[PDB]
Parts: C-alpha cells; sequence; structure tokens
C-alpha cells in the first residue's frame, strides 16, 4: 500500500528521526496521542541510534491514510532529504 514507501525506507528512517523533534507536530494533528507520544519518547536511550524511531514509525503505521500523510507533511518540515527519499522527490 502507501505505506510501502515508509516500510521499504524503514532503515534510514529509524535511524534518522529523533522522534522528539516530531510529535509535537503529529500531537497537533492528532495522529498520535499523549500517550503514544510517552511511549516514543520514554523509551530508553540506547549506545545505538539505528532503531531510535522504530517505535514511532510502527505506532504510525497503526494510524491509516492521515498517519501517513501527516508524517510525510513532518518529514517535509523536519526532514528535507529523508521526504525526499520517501516520496522520490529530487
Ligand atoms: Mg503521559
Amino acid at each position: 500500500a502507501l505505506w510501502e514507501n515508509v516500510e521499504c525506507n524503514r532503515h534510514m528512517l529509524s535511524r534518522y528521526i529523533n522522534p522528539a523533534k516530531l510529535t509535537p507536530y503529529l500531537r497537533q494533528c492528532k495522529v498520535i496521542d499523549e500517550q503514544d507520544e510517552d511511549e516514543v519518547l520514554n523509551a530508553p536511550m540506547l549506545p545505538s541510534k539505528i532503531n531510535r524511531a522504530g517505535r514511532l514509525l510502527d505506532i504510525l503505521h497503526t494510524k491509516g491514510q492521515r498517519g501517513y500523510v501527516v508524517f510525510l507533511e513532518s518529514l517535509e518540515f523536519y526532514y528535507p532529504e529523508l521526504y525526499k527519499l520517501v516520496t522520490g522527490k529530487e
């Protein structure tokens, strides 16, 4: 589906997204809630950052097309290169 664009790029996204930068906008757009944010931000920061945004992506995966579109806009705002990676923009 549409999510395949995120899933095939999950490795770059899970590493290079700092979830804390995205959650305010995601919450404001009502695609995640306070508890979602808590789970994402209160998750242990480890020596490896390879999966730091993994939990966030997995939550967003359950949030339908609204989740998908809002997430993409959050990349356009905050992670321009990752947005281009996801959408194929040049
Ligand atoms: Mg709370």
